[PDB]
């Protein structure tokens, strides 16, 4: 009975929408406080964190409960971190990357919802401002994204205080949705420098390859998240409109299928489940 949400995006879009696979209902929920595009999605203890993003780039942390259809303040990141990415790890929100300006992150800050505080971890091997994230049994991953200059680079992170860079994806990708399925971390999507990408590559973590998967039915700065063993990927921008349009990948039959239609186009947009 879980729900996919996304919350804000880009048409900056106060929007938090949740849809369920299992009978095409959305539903509208309480707007985001501030409108934020560029923001990541978490879930930690059935509530709904939405990350950065920007209105002016975000420091921002609120906390959505379902329980409440309320949304709620936290303590802002150390800094601001437009185009961020997220993961969470025992209880912890990490925030990797992302943008303040003309300053592209590598740092990355660990929030514990029980102390409400931001606290500083070891920062990146690269900076990667549109970084994808994804966490695969307590290892924080961070692909893609834009160096300020230049990524097929990704990295990985150990809780227990360093970065070790990973074998790199077949395709530059910045604005990638970034997820883990079963062992597996995806990145759909994204942006090369030149073209959206429908083309999406799984890194199997006990083979250590990059292994393309069926392509999309374009998109960057899409949403994505997993629900009942299935990517979902929601709206982003495929070079010339901003997609209303969501898909989702059966690993079983190695297909993206269109599945629904977002009840207006976005990008930039946070994403959970819960
Ligand atoms: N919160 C934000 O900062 C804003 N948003 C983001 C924008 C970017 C990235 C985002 C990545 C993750 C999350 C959010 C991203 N990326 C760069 C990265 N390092 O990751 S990206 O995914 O690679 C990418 C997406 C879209 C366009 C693009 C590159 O550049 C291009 O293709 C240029 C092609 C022609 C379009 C164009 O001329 N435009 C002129 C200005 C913008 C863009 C535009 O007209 N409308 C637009 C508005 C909002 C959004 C996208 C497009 S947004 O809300 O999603």
């Amino acid at each position: 009975g879980r729900l996919i949400y996304t919350a804000g995006g880009y048409f900056s879009l106060s929007y938090l929408e949740a849809y369920n696979p299992s009978d095409g209902t959305w539903l509208r929920l309480a707007d985001l406080q501030v409108p934020r595009s560029g923001l990541a999605g978490c879930v930690v203890g059935g509530l709904l964190y939405a990350v950065g993003g920007r209105n002016t780039d975000s420091s921002a942390l609120d906390c959505y409960n379902p329980m409440t259809n309320q949304w709620s303040p936290c303590a802002p990141m150390s800094v601001p971190r437009n185009r961020i990415g997220v993961g969470v790890i025992d209880g912890h929100i990490y925030a990797v990357g992302g943008s303040h300006g003309c300053i592209h992150h590598n740092s990355v800050e660990r929030y514990e919802p029980e102390r409400d505080e931001w606290h500083l971890v070891a920062p990146m091997l690269t900076r990667r401002i549109g970084v994808g994230v994804a966490v695969l049994n307590r290892l924080l991953y961070a692909v893609g994204g834009f160096d300020g200059t230049n990524l097929n680079s990704a990295e990985c992170y150990y809780p227990e205080n360093e970065w070790r860079m990973i074998t790199a994806m077949n395709t530059i990708r910045s604005g990638a949705g970034v997820c883990v399925l079963h062992n597996c971390i995806y990145a759909a999507g994204g942006y090369d420098g030149q073209d959206q990408l429908n083309s999406v590559e799984r890194y199997d973590v006990e083979t250590e390859t990059w292994t393309f998967v069926a392509p999309m039915k374009r998109r960057s700065a899409l949403g994505i998240t997993v629900h009942q063993g299935r990517i979902y990927v929601l709206g982003g921008y495929d070079g010339h409109t901003f997609l209303d349009s969501v898909e989702c990948y059966d690993p079983d039959t190695d297909t993206w299928s269109e599945v629904t239609r977002m009840t207006s186009g976005r990008s930039g947009v946070g994403v959970a489940v819960t």
